[PDB]
């Protein structure tokens, strides 16, 4: 499971979201909201 450091939304992406709970979806860099 790609747990954290995780893509949610972004340059490149779909949703292939293969991620955890505990660790969430959300912004930094124009690639990724992500599981941080």
């Amino acid at each position: 499971t790609q747990s954290h450091y995780g893509q949610c939304g972004g340059i490149g992406y779909s949703g292939p979201t293969v991620c955890a709970s505990g660790t969430t979806c959300q912004v930094l860099n124009p690639y990724a909201s992500q599981c941080l």
